[PDB]
């Protein structure tokens, strides 16, 4: 099960590389409908799913971040107090996108890998988040702190 952590990482380098470059070559705030950006989350999602156990999906591991990095308490409670967001995976995809904005996504991730004694509750013995690739990516996520994207959560004019 190492041929998967290898694909995911080299499937993250591109997703991350391409985004950081395009984003900088564009020079303007990114919107949700930005292919290179959405493609990142698709991958970022898969990476966090790989190795999960027993349905909070990857939303469960993310709920730990607040206890580790208090600076994350806010966005963690902003996805909960947000109607229209049913599924847990939804609270997860919503969480990531907010971190991308806070430019703290990289910090939260690192805060987890260095606490495997906690992930072991949601991930198998050797999930991407429990191995080397989990760090290589946590470090590449530092280049996304220069990403100024703005995602829409909801709106109502009636």
């Amino acid at each position: 099960m190492a041929n998967e952590r290898m694909n995911l990482m080299n499937m993250a380098k591109l997703s991350i590389k391409g985004l950081i470059e395009s984003a900088l070559n564009l020079g303007r705030t990114l919107d949700s409908d930005y292919a290179p950006l959405q493609q990142f989350f698709v991958v970022m999602e898969h990476c966090l799913k790989h190795g999960l156990k027993a349905n909070k999906s990857f939303w469960g591991p993310l709920e730990l971040v607040e206890k580790l990095v208090p600076e994350a308490a806010e966005i963690t409670a902003s996805v909960k107090d947000l109607p229209g967001l049913k599924t847990p995976v939804g609270r997860g995809r919503a969480w990531l996108r907010l971190a991308l904005m806070q430019k703290k996504l990289s910090e939260y991730m690192k805060a987890l890998i260095n606490k495997k004694e906690l992930l072991s509750e949601f991930y198998e013995v050797n999930a991407l988040m429990m191995e080397e690739e989990g760090a290589i990516i946590a470090g590449l996520l530092v280049g996304l702190n220069v990403i100024d994207a703005n995602f829409c959560m909801k709106g109502e004019d009636l």
